[PDB]
């Protein structure tokens, strides 16, 4: 299954269409995914949507079509790596949209970097990815977790808390991020009661042990740096243990994750203050999402599966699912800018006056035979503006930043569903000590109480 | 340059023959190594030595020759990855000796795992490599750093110290290891004055900052988890800063590293207590090392370089160098067992009675057409004995353990060189609290003083 389309310029794509895959008595026989990832399918959608829009856009890259080769990482390096090999078979993909996971992106960046194939991630936020010495051809349209780690400490200090816990996934997006927060704390005089590591495949024993350490601890505030899949197993047992009254500080990855944000668990996950990326605006994207259908599209071979999953195999709106059930496009917007950033780099090459080329002898690149390294060069020196009206320009470490959005989980009496209410903002562009804004109101501590909890 | 030799069974090899490699105005043009790694060349030597010995060994694998395909990782994933691709071009290498670096091995294990190619590392000691969920085809002949992290804490508690520092390389062999030690401390009531991260390519500013944090701190004991190259830059400035009286606790990687262990720095690096792996015994290896010569051997294309480096381009003994200047073979012995472990696995396949096969239907594998996954199966269930007289059998996470050797750096008045005197032992096979033995004598605190230093 691969969303593929013919084009003069081919752009690779790696998306988590699923959440994870299922001795050697025989051939390994590969492995199969076992959990469809709605929203993740809406991701590749944006990518394809942006490609179509730019093809229909005469101003951007005229007399030139752009094709795409998009696969499924399924939150597994193995499937992601097999794909990355398929991308560098000739070395042709001029660029590949980075994967979402920090660990998955790390591995793909290793191979892609060897051939200097520009990789623009849309979710990877691991500080380790900023090592251009190893990740030379890595670029990310999402802020690193260094800023996030700082914001959490600010919030804990803001509510006068000195006794807190810690739970991070045993992988790139968590262990490194927590390290930064640990350093953020202690300096602000915030003692850490306990530190725990969880995984999507933690043994039931491990889960029991971490739940045991969650209890016992007198700390009521517990910071959590983990994606939805890794924290899914832990929260499940916490729910049956019915451990309530523990306030959780989400970490973006699971701040808007439906995997954890479900009414059946609101008893414990209720009132979880987390961090969301600034909501972007992709116009005409809603209609594109509704115009999906098997037999139709054809290129997006991923539709069949989607349809089977959304219709137990008919209007998409008929069946509720995170695919079209969205209020703010955040990571989806990141993907849109990611493909647009490459589009502008290619357009720059298409429009480079001789003697004004960033290449040697001020020479330009023949887009008729553009090379990936040439795109990387331009991508490094990219300074265009966003559709939202915002100058976009990757930094020296190929990273662009943006303010966060403090969010608090609240229950809606209309449908009993979990509505995420913005409660404050964190201005990254601001100065230190004047970057955090949290309206004390709109904060339902522990899902209901409106009195700041005690955590000393 | 590749040490290659024809054989029915081909075993890959990745060794750090060097210590590291040297915009996009033009094609990247690859990169070149810039520091020969003596001892590292002595490593591949052992590998080749073991291959020859087993070929000349009729009992082990009769009527069967074994060829090798060995390259240079040069402490760089990029060169290492390019090699790993060369190994899986057909997928043929039945097995590849793992690299030395934790980060380099991690990446190679990703690709090798995809094709289930058994990888047996000889130095990689990163706990993260024990994640068989990701590293399914990873096996290591060296203990993880979890045991080491425990030993350090024991030593600090043994000498009644509560105020200590921390300096780890910003990579797999350091950041994860220190995390374990941090947890080891605090529990033993050992406060950490400061924690710093260093790299082989840390900016001079970074070096100045870490040296500044090294000073100021009242902590006299400073634990250091880093390989020789990463700590080389920091120690250089500490020497010019002439910061003396600071006791250092080596971490195996640099406990016997000539890069740091040099008389010109004994003023600061003097009296550094570190951890060394149990010394193994490879018989007849000395003569093999002396029988090296360009024009001769031919297969080891790495000789030319070696010769140029050892003779500024003649008897090898004439020129002193860590290649033949060795008193205890440790990692070299690890490589010997690594290739022997594969040899025994292949011999098991060569001798499997029908109906007694670890494969389905109790079927054996046709060694005439042996597959890598079949070798992996056998490697998992390997239980042979060492030449030193020791049963060798990888654990569930493909890791074998061994007692460590507390070492203290001492100056020899005969040549003014830095002699490493064994001072104690750490029995991993022993119980908790009864595994650490450090003779208080033979300990020259700060290189000279014989009075336990004060670090509160």
């Amino acid at each position: 299954q691969r969303a593929q389309k013919k084009g003069d310029i081919i752009l690779g794509g790696l998306f988590p269409i699923h959440f994870g895959v299922a001795d050697l008595k025989s051939r390994p026989e590969s492995v199969e995914c076992i959990r469809y990832n709605f929203r993740g399918f809406r991701w590749l959608q944006a990518m394809i949507f942006a490609i179509e829009e730019i093809n229909s856009s005469p101003a951007l890259l005229p007399n030139l079509t752009l094709g795409y080769r998009i696969f499924d990482t399924c939150n597994t390096v193995s499937k992601a790596l097999e794909a990355t090999l398929s991308f560098v078979a000739q070395n042709s993909t001029i660029a590949v949209v980075g994967a979402t996971g920090s660990g998955v992106s790390t591995a793909v960046a290793n191979l892609l970097g060897l051939f200097y194939i520009p990789q623009v991630s849309y979710a990877s936020s691991s500080r380790l990815l900023s090592n251009k010495n190893q990740f030379k051809s890595f670029l990310r349209t999402i802020p690193n977790d260094e800023h996030q780690a700082t914001a959490m400490a600010d919030i804990i200090e803001y509510f006068r808390w000195n006794w807190v816990g810690t739970i991070a996934a045993d992988d790139d997006y968590g262990r490194p991020g927590i390290e930064k927060f640990r350093e953020e704390a202690e300096e602000r005089d915030i003692c850490i009661d306990f530190s725990e590591l969880i995984s999507q495949y933690s043994d039931e024993e491990e889960i029991q042990h971490v739940v045991e350490v969650i209890q016992n601890s007198t700390a009521k505030v517990i910071v959590v740096f983990s994606s939805g899949p890794d924290l899914e197993p832990l929260i499940k047992e916490i729910v049956r243990r019915n451990i309530t009254g523990k306030i959780w500080l989400a970490s973006e990855a699971w701040a808007s994750s439906s995997l954890i944000a479900m009414p059946q668990y609101f008893h414990v996950v209720g009132g979880t203050i987390g961090f969301a990326l600034k909501a972007g605006q992709i116009p005409g994207f809603r209609e594109f999402l509704k115009k999906v259908h098997p037999r139709k599209s054809v290129h997006n071979g991923f539709a069949k599966e989607f349809w089977e999953e959304t219709f137990n195999c008919e209007n998409i709106s008929s069946v509720e699912t995170p695919y079209i059930d969205y209020t703010h496009l955040r990571i989806s917007y990141n993907v849109y800018l990611a493909v647009y950033s490459i589009a502008h780099a290619l357009q720059d090459i298409y429009t480079c006056l001789p003697g004004r080329g960033l290449f040697t002898n001020g020479s330009c690149a023949d887009i008729k035979k553009v090379e990936a390294w040439q795109v990387l060069k331009h991508l490094r020196h990219l300074n265009f503006t966003n559709n939202m009206g915002e100058q976009v320009t990757f930094d020296e470490c190929g990273d662009l930043v943006g303010n966060y959005s403090i969010i608090n989980w609240h229950l809606s009496p209309e449908d009993g569903s979990i509505v995420f209410k913005e409660v404050g903002y964190y201005n990254v562009y601001a100065k230190k000590g004047e970057r955090l804004f949290i309206n004390e109101e709109k904060i339902l501590w522990s899902g209901f109480s409106r009195e700041v909890p005690f955590s000393n």
